[PDB]
C-alpha cells in the first residue's frame, strides 16, 4: 500500500471531513431557512369562546366560535434581506472551513504515513546496532576463552549489549504506537507500506521566499476566513444601520363568526340587543411601522457592530502575520533539511571510516572496546539522523505546499512516484 | 500518606469535580425547568385607561379601570414534550461527563503521585552518582598528593564532578515543581509520602486485547457520549418533524370592566350611549392552530436536523476510531513496559560489573579516569531508567483502568496495596 | 534595537491587544443598549384596512385607515435594573481580561526577545566549537603528512568535525525561526538586538514566598476574574428571584381613526349604523401584572443559578490553586536558576582546565585524540547551558513579576539596563 491507496482509502471514510461536509450542508440549508421568512405564510385559526356574565353583566351567555385564515407577506422589511446575505456569508465561509480540513485531512495521513515509516527504519537501525554489538561481544568472548584478552572487555561489551537491547525494546514500542496512529487516521490496518527510494532520493531547493509570499497572500484558506470575517462583520454594521429603517407588511385574513347567545337577559329584547351572527369576513390591510427612538438602541448597536468590525480587521492582520510566519518558517525548514541531508551523508561516510579506523586500531592495541562499541553507536545515530532528515525534507514540502493553500491528491502522486518498495510494518 | 489517603482528600474536595455535580444537578433543575410550561400558568392584569377624544370625538373622555385574573394550558403541543425528552437527554449526557471526570480526577492524582515519587528517586540517584564521582575524585586527589598519578586525572574528575553538581540542582527544581503540582491536585502539602516496594514488585501480563475491545466497546465513558449525543441528534430531527404539528390551547379568565364616562359629548344622552358599566366576565375558551405553509421553514429545519445527524453519527465513529487507538496504544505501552523492565534489570546489573572491571582496570593501567567517570554515568542512568519504566507499568496499568471505563477506588486500593514505605518528599 | 525600542514597536501594533481592546469598548456599549429599555420608546403606526363582508355580512364593504403615535415607558421592572448590574459587571470582567492580555503581551515579547538572544549564542557556541575541533583536525593532519601519527586519529576527527557541521546547520535554522517568531510577535524585523551583559550580570534572590503569596492573592488578574465571575454568579440568582417580581408600565398613545363605508347594505340606514368617522383619541394609561403560579419556572431558575453560584464558587477555588501553584512554581524556577548559574560557571572553569589537561596528555601520549574532542564537547556544552542559564533566570524574573499581577512597562525598562550591546540577528 503506497501512499495513494492510503490517502484513497482515507479521503472515502475519515470521520472528521464528513462531519465537516455535513456542517457545509447544514449551512446551506441555513440559507434556505433565512430565506423562508420573505415568502408568504400561511395559518389556520380557530376558537369556541363560551362565556359568562356578571356585575351588570348577570344573565348574559355567550358561545361565540369562530374559524380563520391568515396570511402574512412582508413588503419592505431590509432586516430580513440583512438575514439573508448574512447566511450566505456564513455558508461562503463554513465552505472554506471545509477546504481547509480538506487540506488538514491530506496533511495529516501524509505525516502519518511518514511517521510509520521513520518508526520502521529507526527499528531496523537499532537491530542492526544490536546486531554488530553482539557480533563484537561474541568475538571478544572467544577471544577471551583462549585467554588472549581480559574479563573487562567482555564485560563493557554485554553491558553495551544490554543498553541497546533496551534501546531495541523502546524503538518496537515507537514503531507499534505509530501504526497505531495510522490506523486511527484511516480505519484501515497495512500489514506493509511502500518505502523510500535512497539510490535515486533527490532534493530541489524551493521558489525564492518572495513568490512564495505572494502565492500564500492570494490563496491562503485561513486569509481567505479572515477576509470573509472581515466582510461579514462590515454586513453586521449594515444590519444595524438598516435596523434603523422603518417596516412595512401586508396581511389578509378570511373568518367566519358564528357567535350565538343565552342567558336570562336574553330573554328580553334579544332581537336586535343579543342576536345570533353567522358574520364572515374578508380582510387585506398593510401596515405601517416607524421606530422614532427606542432610547439609542440602534445606535448602541451600531458602535458595538464597528468595534466588532474592528476586531474582525485586527484577526485580519493576526492571520496574515501567521501565514507570513508559517511560509518563512517552512521555507527555513525546507533549506535546513537539505543542508542536514548533505551534512549527515558527509557524517554517515565518515563514521563508517572512523569505525573501521577504530576497530583496527583495537586489533593493533591502540584503541580499547569502549571506543569501538562508542563508534559504533555514533555511526548508526548518524544513519538514524540520515532518515530523519529525509522524511524532515518530505513533509516540508507538502507543509510549503500547504501554507500556499494550493495542496491536492497530485502532491501526493508526485511524493508517491517517489516511494518505491513494500515493507512490512510489524516484523517478527 | 499513600496513595487511597491522597486519594480520601483529593475526591473529598477537589475543585473541578465539585464544578462537574454544580453542572450536573444545574442540567436536573433544567429537566424541572423544561416540564414547567406544561403545567397551568396563573397571572393576573389590571389598567386604568384615562383617555381623550377629538375630531368628531371632542368631548369624549374615559376613565377605564379594569382587573383581570388570566389561565393558561396548553392541550396538544408536541414541541414542549420534545423539549421535555431533550432536557432529559441532555442531563444524560451531563451525568457520563460526571462520570468520565470523576475517572480523569483519579487518573490525574495517581499521576501527580507517581511523579512525586519518579522526581524522588531521580533527586536520590542523582545524590548517589554525585557521592561515587566525589569518593574517585578524593582518592585520585589522595593520589596526586603523594605524587602517583598526573594531574589531569584529578582534574577530569572534578569536571565530571562538576556536571553532577548541576545535574543535581536541577533535578532538585524537578521534585519541588512536582511536590507542587500534587498540591495543586489535592490541596495539600505531604511531608512523606509511600514508596514503591521493589523487592516483591512484579508485573501482570494483562488481558488479550479482544476481551479489552469488547469491554471498551460496552463500557468506555466516551463511547457512551457519542451514542447519547447520536440519539439526541434523532430527537432534534423529531423536535423538527413535529415543528410541522398543529396546535392547541386552553385558556380561563375573570375580569371585571369599570369603565366611566366623562366630558362634553357626555352631557347629552350619556344614558345608554356612554354611562357607566360595572361589568364581569368569566371566560374559558379554546384556541386552535395549524401551520399550513411558511415558507419551508420547517422543512429546511428537518433537513438541518437530519444533517446535524449525520454529523453526529461521524462524531461517534470518530470516537469509536478514537477508544480503539486508546485502548491497543495502551496495550502496547503495558508490553514496552514489562520488556524494558527486564531489560533494565539486566543492563543494571551487566552495568554494575562493568564499573567494576574498569576499576580494576584503572587500578591496573588497562582504563583511564574517563573510564570509571563514564561507567558511573552509564551504571546510574540505567538506575534512573528502570524506576521510570516501573512507573511507567503503574500508570499503564491505571491508563487500561481508564480506557475500559472501569476505573475506581478500588484499583487504586490494589496498586496502594502495592506501596510500603514512606520516604520524604523533601530532603534537605 | 533593545527591549524597551521592541516593546514600543509591539505594543502599538499587536493585532491581539487591539482586538481586545476593540472587546472591551463593545462591552461598554453593551452597557449603553441595555441602559437602553429603561428609557422613553416612541414608536408610528399607521393602516389601511380595505375590508368585506359575506354571510349576514354581504353587502357591508370598509375601508378603514389609521396612523397612530406610540409610547413606552416602563415604571417598575427589576429584570431591566438587574439587566443593567449584570452588563456592567460583564464589562469589567472584559476590562480585567484587557488588562491580562496586556501583561501576555508583554511576557510573550519579553520571551520571543530572549529566544532570539539564546538562539543567536548557541549558534555562536556551536561556531566555535566547530572551529576549535577543526583545528585539531588540521593540526592532526599536519601530523599525520609527515608521518608522526596515524589515519585512526584523522579519521576520528574527520568524524566528530562532521558531526558538529550538522550540529551548526539546524542551530543556524533555529535562529532563523526564533527570528521568526519575533517578527510575528512585533511586526518588524531586527537586523541587531542588544545582547546582555556576562561581565557584570548580577543575580538577586526574590522575596520570601509568603509576601508573594500576599502580593498574588491582593493583586493577580485571574484571581480577580475569578471573583468577578463569582459576585456576577450571585447577581444571576438575584436576577432571577427579581423574576419573582409583580410589574408595571405605562403606555401613551394618539391616533386617529378615519373609517369609512360601503356597499349595498350601506345603502340603508348608513346614516347613524354604518357612517363615517373621523375619529382621533389621546390615551394614557398603565398596566399591572403579576405572576402567581408559572409552574415552577422561576424556582427552577432560582435553583439553577444557585447552583451555578457553586460551580462560580469552585472555579474561583481552582484559580486560587492555580496562582498558588504558578507563584511557587517560579521562586523555585528562580531559585534553581541561581543556583544553576554558579554551578555552570564553576563547571565552565573545570571543563576549560580540564580540556587544557588532556590535550597536555594527549600531547604526551597519555590521552587520545577522542579525549581531546569529547572533552571539547563538555566544554562547550558547559558553555551553552550557562547561557541558557543566564536566560532562564531574566525569564523567572518577568514570570515572577507577571503572576504578582504588577508586570509593565518598568520592569521590562530595568531588564533593558542589563542588556548593553548590539549583535546581529543574521550572521554570515
Amino acid at each position: 500500500e503506497n501512499l495513494m491507496q492510503v490517502y484513497q482509502q482515507a479521503r472515502l471514510s475519515n470521520p472528521e471531513l464528513r462531519k465537516s461536509a455535513a456542517d457545509r450542508d447544514a449551512a446551506f440549508e441555513k440559507i434556505n431557512e433565512a430565506r423562508s421568512p420573505l415568502l408568504p405564510q400561511l395559518g389556520l385559526g380557530a376558537d369556541y369562546t363560551y362565556s359568562n356574565g356578571y356585575r351588570d353583566a348577570n344573565g348574559i351567555n355567550s358561545n361565540a366560535t369562530s374559524a380563520s385564515l391568515q396570511l402574512t407577506q412582508s413588503i419592505f422589511d431590509m432586516s430580513k434581506w440583512r438575514a439573508l446575505t448574512l447566511q450566505e456569508k456564513a455558508a461562503g465561509i463554513q465552505d472554506v472551513t471545509y477546504q481547509t480540513d480538506q487540506q488538514t485531512l491530506i496533511l495529516n495521513t501524509a505525516t502519518a504515513y511518514f511517521n510509520v515509516l521513520n518508526a520502521i527504519d529507526v527499528l531496523s537501525y537499532t537491530q542492526a546496532q544490536k546486531e554488530a554489538i553482539y557480533r563484537q561481544l561474541d568475538q571478544t568472548t572467544q577471544r577471551f576463552n583462549v585467554g588472549l584478552v581480559a574479563i573487562t572487555d567482555v564485560q563493557n561489551a554485554r553491558a553495551q549489549y544490554d543498553t541497546v537491547l533496551a534501546n531495541e525494546v523502546t524503538a518496537r514500542n515507537n514503531l507499534d504506537n505509530a501504526v497505531e496512529q495510522l490506523r486511527q487516521i484511516t480505519g484501515n490496518y497495512y500489514p506493509e507500506l511502500a518505502a523510500l527510494n535512497v539510490e535515486n532520493f533527490k532534493t530541489d531547493k524551493p521558489q525564492p521566499v518572495n513568490a512564495l509570499l505572494k502565492e500564500a497572500e492570494k490563496r491562503n484558506l485561513s486569509l481567505l476566513q479572515a477576509r470573509l470575517s472581515q466582510d461579514l462583520a462590515r454586513e453586521q454594521i449594515r444590519q444595524a444601520q438598516d435596523g434603523h429603517l422603518p417596516t412595512l407588511d401586508l396581511t389578509a385574513s378570511t373568518g367566519i363568526s358564528d357567535t350565538s347567545y343565552s342567558g336570562s337577559k336574553t330573554r328580553g329584547a334579544a332581537g336586535t340587543q343579543y342576536d345570533d351572527s353567522n358574520m364572515g369576513q374578508n380582510k387585506v390591510g398593510l401596515s405601517f411601522s416607524l421606530p422614532i427612538y427606542q432610547g439609542g438602541m440602534v445606535n448602541s448597536q451600531v458602535k458595538q457592530a464597528q468595534y466588532n468590525f474592528v476586531g474582525a480587521s485586527e484577526q485580519l492582520e493576526s492571520a496574515h502575520r501567521s501565514v507570513v510566519q508559517t511560509v518563512r518558517s517552512s521555507f527555513n525548514n525546507i533549506n535546513a533539511s537539505i543542508s542536514s541531508i548533505n551534512a549527515y551523508k558527509q557524517a554517515v561516510v565518515s563514521a563508517q571510516s572512523s569505525l573501521d579506523a577504530m576497530e583496527a586500531g583495537y586489533s593493533v592495541g591502540t584503541r580499547t572496546i569502549v571506543d569501538v562499541l562508542d563508534a559504533t553507536t555514533t555511526l548508526y545515530n548518524a544513519k538514524q539522523e540520515l532518515a530523519n532528515a529525509r522524511y524532515n525534507y518530505l513533509i516540508n514540502q507538502l507543509n510549503i505546499k500547504s501554507a500556499l493553500g494550493t495542496l491536492n491528491e497530485q502532491d501526493l502522486l508526485a511524493l508517491n512516484n517517489a516511494l518505491s518498495k513494500p515493507v512490512s510494518t510489524n516484523p517478527e
